[PDB]
């Protein structure tokens, strides 16, 4: 006996199927909810575990030019209610389970962080994660040599850090992207990050996780500046080949720092810029020491303009040889004026942002790191900006953040980047997020936050394999990456956390091998991008 409150129920029994593509992790109340429905269909419910129908609607029909398949697309915006939810549709089946809440990407952010903290160098990490006890031990303790920096075979401490990536090799480059996204997201959303705490083992000092584990990062990033007090910065430590499947404390090759590069300069200055107004309200120190070493290698690159490429002839590791430095120099001098003030730095940003046909660039990683600085600029409360070049960077950013959005909001599955595929791809999906919130604080438009969520939901399932493209997380996640840690411990399930970055040159071009490092290895700057669009929504309200 029903009574006048009983809610509908579903009648039929349905069975999981894979054409239904949504975020597998789920959705924030009061935000865009699609699925995309790789079968003809009209009506979808929208059910609550227990039974309950709570919407019911009809997909409408889409063209994906990427795939080059009609899709249907099942918008569930609506359903606001918190809760753990399946999408069915008759004739087809129904979705994963999912769920609506406010805090659905706290356990996501977390577990991208715990990828950061696995990935550390010199030390021996420990986590247990869905029951299964990661771990290895000390490894590189004895990096690195100096042969191919002055030429004596001496070791100079340069241990600590984190692994780059499939390979245990660190790259000043690579760090750059790395470490910029990570401190724009403590910047953008302090308040959100401050009080969360993470599985490290400096979970009980007096500084914020999140910036512990970036701390880890800078410790071995101020290392690689030349003993000769130059201010150049060495471009690597690495072993003279990539070395084999093994575990990382069994590679004992020796490690060299390799000479530098003005690129890994100009990158180490921003960093260590950066992380000296960072930390200064928790180690003050610690703040002092970065912005000192800053300063060295500035005043190295203000009186040494060119573009000089490191000399690494005698390695066969990565190269993370960025074409140009400019970009670099620029993101530099934008630190150096945020965190110091001084007119000098505010001069050097702004004659070489004007220099700057397009301002802000909807596609950037390592080798483009031009955004970070434009973001620095932009949304710091310092007064002195040329106004014109404000407003320039302004509608530049702007009319991006609105050409991402319409490219999400025509693609089939709500991808940012639309038909676009390369090496480390979905590592740049995520990195959007950067310009949505960046756009979202000079001007909110919801369609800013949204086009984020597609972003993330994306990567989580509603794509056209209907996988989740991180390691241990969402529906059916990558099982085989082309990562050393995972390829030779004795555990089943590769170790979590962890972005890959994805297929090309087309959209069905992922292969879960790993022997993939094309399609299917981790890395740092593909993490750090997640974790940025990720922080957004943790303690979100
Ligand atoms: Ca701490
Ligand atoms: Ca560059
Ligand atoms: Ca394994
Ligand atoms: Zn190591």
């Amino acid at each position: 006996i029903e009574t006048k409150v009983s809610a509908a129920k579903i009648t039929e029994n349905y069975q999981f199927d894979s054409r239904i593509r949504l975020n597998s992790i789920g959705f924030i109340p009061n935000h865009s909810k699609k699925a995309t429905i790789a079968a003809n269909c009209s009506t979808f419910y929208v059910v609550k575990e227990d039974g309950t129908i709570v919407y019911t609607g009809t997909a409408t029909s889409m063209f994906d030019n990427d795939t080059k398949e009609t899709v249907y697309i099942a918008d569930f915006s609506s359903v606001n209610e918190e809760g753990t939810y399946y999408l069915a549709v008759p004739g087809v089946g129904k979705s994963v389970n999912f769920k609506i809440a406010m805090n659905v990407y706290e356990d996501a952010f977390k577990t991208a962080m715990l990828g950061m903290y696995l990935l550390r160098c010199g030390t021996s990490v420990s986590a247990t994660y869905n029951g299964i006890h990661y771990s290895h031990g000390p490894c590189h303790t004895n990096d690195a040599y100096l042969d191919y920096i002055n030429g004596q075979h001496t070791k100079k401490d340069s241990t600590k850090g984190w692994h780059d990536a499939g390979d245990y090799n660190k790259y000043v480059v690579n760090a750059g992207i790395t470490v910029g996204s990570m401190f724009l997201a403590w910047e953008h959303f302090k308040d959100q990050l401050e009080p969360v705490a993470l599985e490290i083992p400096e979970k009980n000092n007096s500084i914020p996780d999140f910036l512990d584990e970036l701390k880890y990062e800078i410790d071995w990033i101020l290392t690689m500046q030349y003993p000769d007090g130059s201010g150049r910065v060495a471009h690597k430590v690495s072993t003279r080949n990539f070395g084999g499947f093994i575990m990382p404390e069994n590679e004992h090759d020796e490690r060299f720092f390799v000479p530098w590069s003005s690129a890994a300069t100009a990158d180490f200055v921003a960093m260590t810029a950066m992380a000296a107004r960072i930390f200064r309200p928790y180690d003050p120190q610690y703040a002092e020491k970065c912005i000192n070493a800053a300063k060295v290698s500035y005043e190295f690159l203000k009186n040494n303009p060119a573009n000089v490429f490191a000399n690494q002839s005698g390695f066969s590791t990565g190269e993370y040889a960025t074409v140009s430095d400019a970009d670099d120099r620029l993101w530099a001098a934008a630190e150096m004026w945020e965190t110091l003030g001084d007119e000098e730095y505010l001069r050097d940003f702004e004659n070489r942002a004007a220099q700057f046909s397009k301002k802000i660039e909807a596609d950037f990683d390592w080798d483009n790191v031009a955004n970070l600085g434009m973001f620095t600029y932009l949304l710091s409360e310092r007064p002195g900006k040329n106004p014109a070049l404000v407003q320039s960077i302004k509608d530049s950013l702007l009319s991006t953040a609105d050409s991402i959005v319409r490219t999400s909001q025509n693609h089939g599955y709500g991808r940012t980047l639309g038909t676009t595929y390369y090496w480390g791809c979905n590592g740049t999906v995520v990195r959007q997020t950067m310009i949505l919130q960046v756009a979202n604080k000079i001007s909110p438009n919801n369609d800013y936050v949204n086009a984020a969520l597609d972003a993330i939901s994306h990567v989580f399932g509603r794509n056209y394999y209907n996988r989740s493209y991180v390691t241990g997380l969402g529906i059916n996640p990558p099982m085989n990456p082309h990562d050393r840690r995972s390829g030779a411990d004795g555990i089943w399930e590769p170790w979590p956390g962890y972005l890959v970055g994805g297929g090309w040159p087309g959209p069905k071009d992922w292969v879960d091998i790993q022997d993939s490092y094309q399609t299917n290895e981790i890395a740092i700057n593909w993490n750090a991008a997640l974790i940025y669009a990720l922080a957004g929504f943790v303690n979100y309200n």
